[PDB]
Order: C-alpha cells, then sequence, then structure tokens
C-alpha cells in the first residue's frame, strides 16, 4: 500500500452519458496492475443499450494510475493516491463532433479496489458517420504528450488520436486532457510522453450489450540527448 | 394559440452544468415575445454560488422559438410547438477551452409558459484567462447560418462569436449546432441568417447570484438577389 | 476620380499559385462597378493549365473595392485608393487542406483600371476529394464580419464558406482575412457584415482553360437596434 | 552511394517566403549524418533583413533524409534518392497565425551534396504577439506520427509542436505534412514515430542577420507490444 495501489488491483466502474441526445448508463469491473500499466475491463450496458453508438468513442474514458512509470519522472497519478484525482476533456473528431468527458479516480485501500465515476456527452455525429452506422474497429496506438502547469500543479494531455475505420480508412480525433490531483502536489513531473495501446472486443448476447477492454500504457522521456 | 404559442409568453429555466469541475443549478423565469423575437430573462444560481467563472459563457443557452421569422421563410421552430425542439451545441474558444450545451424546449398551452431544460459542460477555461477571471464583458452582435438537413429533417446553426472583453480586447468562440423538432417535419427551411443581440447585467445581491439577460433575434435571407 | 475611382471600371489580373505541388499563372481582365459592389471577371489560365484542382477554390481571391457601403459606415477599402490596399487570407477546409492567398490592389487614375496581383498556395487537397476530383458547384452566398484594429490601422474579416459540392453536399471552409490599407488611415469603420454572392461558370475551349466569375458584395450594420 | 548518400553530407540550402507581407531570402550550407539522423546548418538573410519575426518558425522547414531509421522500418526518405522527395506543410498556431511551407530535396552524388529549394508563406502572427516580437525561445522536442496512404505512394506526417517563450510560456502549433518520393515507391512503411529535437542560436553580426540550427531526429515504432 504505496499510496495504497497493490501490484494487483480490481476496478468499478459507472459511467453516465448523452451522444446525440441517446442517454445511457454503463457500469463495469476489471482487474489491472498499476505498475505495469496494464489493465482490462468489462462493461455493461445498464440503461439506454443497445447504444446508437460505436462503443470505441467511449474507449479513452474508462485511469491514468495504469501506467509503467520509470523512476526518474515523477508519477503525479500515483502520488495522488489513495484520495485520487480527476481528469477533464475535450475529444474534436475531423467531421465536427465534439465531445466532453470528465471522471473521478479514488482507491478503497481496504478492498484493494479503484472507484472509476464518469461523465460522456457527444455533439453532432453525422448519423450517417462510421461512428453512428458502428463502423470502426478500434484506435491506433499513441503518443501522448503530458506537459506540467507548474503554477497551478496540473498537468495537461495532448494527444492526437486516430479511430480506425473497418473500411480501411481513419477518423482523427484531437483529445485535450487536463489532470488535476485532489491536492495539488509540492512534486511535480517535467514534460514526458505516454504511448498507449488499446484492445477492444465486444462480447454481447441476447440479454445485454457488453464489451472487453484493454489498455497498456507505458511513460517516457524524449528519446533525444 | 397558433402552435400553442401566444404574441406574450413566460417561461421557466432550469439548468445544471459543470465547467472547469465545478458543479452548479441555475432557475430562472422570463417574459418573452415569440413573433418579435424578444426575450428577457431572470436568473438565479441555486447551488454552486457564486460561480468561479463569467455569467457571459452560459448566455447563449438560455430558444429559437424566440426570433423574428419573415412569411417567406419556414419557422422550424415555432413548428415545432407546443411539444417543442432540442439542440445540442459545441462552443471552441480561441484558447482550447470547450464546452457543450443540450436543451429541451417545450410549450404548456393552458399555462401560456415555455419550459426550458439545459445541461451545460465547459472544459479547460485556464484558470488565469479572461473567462476564470470574470473579465468578460457581453457578446458581439452576430450573425448565424440555419443550414437545413433535408434527409433528416434538422438544422445546423453556424456561428463565429466574440466574447468581448473588459480590457478592450475579445475572444473568439465558434458555435455549432444542431436543431431538432421532437417530430420530424414536412416542412424544412431554406438556409437562412439569424441575427442575435444579447444584453447582459449582473443584479447579484448578498443572499444570491442574480442576472438579468435579454435576446433580440431575426432571421433573414441573403441580402444578395 | 472620387479616391481615383468612377462608377464603371476595368481591372486586369495576374495569380501565381502552386496548389498540391501543381504550379499555375493566371491572368484575366473584367469590369466591374466600385460603387455598386459588382464586378465580372474573365480569367485564363496562362501556365499549368488544365489545373488538376477546382477553378471554384480561387473565386475568393480575384477586391473589397468592389463592395456597396453605406454612408454611415468608413469604406477602408475605398477609401485606400488610388494607391491601394493588400490583404493576406488563410482558408481552413474541414478536411485538412489549408490555403494561403495573398493579394495587392492599387489603381492606374490614368486608365482607370485597377491592378489585382496574386498568389495562391494550398496544401493537403486529398486526392480523392471533391477539389481535386473537380466535384465542386460554387460558394454558397454568406455573410463576413469585418472587425477593425485600432491600435494598428487594420482590419480583420471573418467568414465561415460553403462550397457546395455536385452530389448535393457541402464543404466547409474558414476563412480568416487581414485587410491592409498602403497607408494606414485616421478614419476606421466599425466593426460591419459584408454579403458576397459568387457566380462561376466555366468557359474552357481546345486552347485555354478559361471561366466567368462575377461578384456581388454589400456592407451593413447589424439588424438589430 | 547507397541511394547516392554517404555517411558524412553536406547541403546547400536557398528559401524564399513572405511572412505578414515581409518578404525575404535565405541561404544557408550546412554539414550532416543521414544514417544518423543529425544535421547542423548556417542560415544567412540575404534579401529583406533584417527579420520582423522569430527565426524560430523558420526552423522544421530547413529533410527527413536526416533521420535515424531502424532496419526493420521501410525508410521512404533515403529510398527516393537520389532524385528525391518533395514535402508541403501546413502549420495552424493557436492565435490563428497560419502558414505553409513547401521544400524540394534532391542529391548531387558527384559533390556528396543535399541541395535544398523551400518556399515559407505566413498569415495573420498578430503584430502584439511572441513571433513579431520575436520573444519565443525554441520549439520543444517532439514526437510526429508517419502515416503510409498506400494508394498514393505518399505519406502523412502529424505533429503537435510547442513553440517555447522567453516569459516561460508555450504557443501551440500543430504541424500536417505531406512527404512525397518524387517516384512513388512499391516499398512503404507502416505507420511509425519519428522524434525531434532542434537547437537554434543567433549568430547575427552588424553586416548580416545569420543563425545556426541543428536536428537530431530517430523513427521507431509503438512502445507498447
Amino acid at each position: 500500500s504505496k499510496h495504497g495501489l497493490t501490484k494487483e488491483m480490481t476496478m468499478k466502474y459507472r459511467m453516465e452519458g448523452c451522444v446525440d441526445g441517446h442517454k445511457f448508463v454503463i457500469t463495469g469491473e476489471g482487474i489491472g496492475y498499476p505498475f505495469k500499466g496494464k489493465q482490462a475491463i468489462n462493461l455493461c450496458v445498464v440503461e439506454g443499450g443497445p447504444l446508437p453508438f460505436a462503443e470505441d468513442i467511449l474507449s479513452a474514458a474508462f485511469n491514468r494510475v495504469f501506467t509503467e512509470y520509470p523512476q526518474d519522472i515523477v508519477d503525479y497519478f500515483k502520488n495522488s493516491c489513495p484520495a485520487g484525482y480527476t481528469w477533464d476533456r475535450s475529444f474534436l473528431f475531423e467531421d465536427g463532433a465534439v465531445c466532453i468527458c470528465n471522471a473521478d479516480i479514488t482507491v478503497s485501500v481496504e478492498e484493494n479496489c479503484m472507484y472509476h465515476e464518469s461523465k460522456f456527452y457527444g455533439v453532432n455525429f453525422p448519423a450517417d458517420g462510421p461512428v453512428m452506422k458502428k463502423m470502426t474497429d478500434n484506435w491506433e496506438p499513441s503518443c501522448e504528450k503530458i506537459i506540467p502547469v507548474p503554477k497551478q500543479g496540473i498537468l495537461k494531455g495532448d494527444v492526437s488520436m486516430y479511430l480506425l475505420l473497418k473500411d480501411g480508412g481513419r477518423l482523427r480525433c484531437q483529445f485535450d486532457t487536463v489532470y488535476k490531483a485532489k491536492s495539488v502536489p509540492r512534486k511535480m513531473p517535467d514534460w514526458h510522453f505516454i504511448q498507449h495501446k488499446l484492445t477492444r472486443e465486444d462480447r454481447s448476447d441476447a440479454k445485454n450489450q457488453k464489451w472487453h477492454l484493454t489498455e497498456h500504457a507505458i511513460a517516457s522521456g524524449s528519446a533525444l540527448p
């Protein structure tokens, strides 16, 4: 219980959102390894299912506690634990669609469990587009830049994301994030990168829309000396 | 009760939102003239006040039923009444801040009253910026383009907005809106303009954050023959 | 010769540019009415023809001297004559393509003729897109906002443009312009609108790519009192 | 003379451009190591000096031949040699300024020298801004994503850049590039990253504006297995 964290943790999730006027509630459970930056998550749509839009857009909404950090970069995210941190993100798609997501991350040390509460709002996805037609096929791996805001004790993230399409194409989406520990820390990182890789597999049956998500994420500094 | 509307109506409002992590609830009452495109509104912060951000950002969230339309353009908004219409908008500020707002408009014909329920979410306003420092001084009058989407029976709005600043400057914000009647109509307008003019005056006292808002709005076609 | 201008003038044009690596030179002649805001132009491709891209993208590059101004708004553009004015514009298309155009406008009072010299550079139009496939069908009429920059004696223009497509669709393009009289004037306008309407008709034959362009443009203040 | 390249090469440069209406010509000479991804360049302003804008904006305009590539990623850039390749880029600054740059790269095998011819156009830098006030202090190291366009035999680059400011701040700029070998190759890379690090030092004296630029660049695949 280095910051209330252990090598293998469980996670519980609850998301509320509204995309193109369609409301929904999703819940989930997962297992992850904070220090390896690995997590695996099972989501279940609990209101408003089946969703009229691609599962893939919600992927990056479901915890930088799961990142592998080298000893030589401050780990703003694990240091914020157990109380945790919150984040706000805008997604700007190349076709004018816009999302905002908000999440709150917290640890129960007694349960060795992370609680994740999020809100997802999306507007202006064209009904004819790959998201509303569910023609998407996961995000490509990426490199996000993490930038400290020193006067404020918060971080920014900047990653240009690509949602791959079933027809072989790709849809660009700009993520701009604000990461805020619940207690603004005296120790702050220098700017660094975090690389990410997602997998997503639908496991929906007759009763329920359900899928499986994984992330693998590793922080690092510039490769140039 | 042409569409359940009369020449002078009252309006009730309830807004829930969250800007840079700060939650709030606002309620309001107003009086307006649908056919003149004129409205006047009094807002009161009922949770989360005083607000940490400029009142001005919420202005365009508080009803295209209040627009003066010439006989020769279909009035998508009055035609949707009494049931009403919903809209979704993204605000993209020049400094990277992003909002989304959602509203639902409906008429009680028996009460001669419009009900307005909205949600406002904003992220990434810099703490040092004019919005979070409350250094803004109303929006400049504008011309919004309204564009029909014929296969779908909905409209888009496109207006480039300018929030004026107390120091003499201006902050650009791009509004992209989707307007959706609750029943998709057979009669749709051609593209047209709507011009808008807002006024805003804070009337906050010791007990309550409160302000007064007005809009005047007129639709028209191109000025070129 | 109010500013070296008369009610009906001729115009000569020369444009050099490069779009997606393809270089070209266009020359033209026209006739216009400065005080009515009306002009008609004939262009001829003189190097690099036939063009691999839609004629329509060059339309707004070919003179705010041709705008109808009411007496109650300063006419920054006619006041700059005969010496004239220069302008710089960025075009940002919704699909990531980007152009820049630069023009220089000047009067020969002796010839009652406006000289127009411009540069047009475009990058990143997808080869598969409506511009490079020549699938476009004129711009929709628009309303540009003109904004004074008082410390500097220059104007900005902001117009959200829509290039119509032969298949019934539309392509958004954001124009941001800087208008600079060659002598920064003591008399500056307040912000106002200019509305525009273009027509374009190809008149290409066997020897030469050629087309005809017209503009009609009228300035005005807000329609709200 | 693997593709006409050797381990250490000289480079000659000529740039023509225009930023906010100010024209200029720059020439340069350098020495670099193609296989190490290292180059060092000396620039001299030969017309239009001293420049009214920060040297730093021209930095990324002055050759992906200088990138360290692992054996397991196709090197589109060295493979295009000696004939070479061309590229087109848009720069979109957070404050609305816009640039376009075009370059042509070619090898003289007999002289063991790379020739670099470029064009740089910038508009809408505010006179009051850090670029026009020369208040900038180099770009931060970055990670660019290189994306193949398989039907066309060209690459795209996407990098979100940060120009550091003398006052401790930062200015965001989005680079979107198109890389085109003069002969479209049968061998194309998969998407990968290139990381970059620039240094810039002014060496201007009484006669001439002059500076020294270096780049170090290394390609790599995702760090996630």
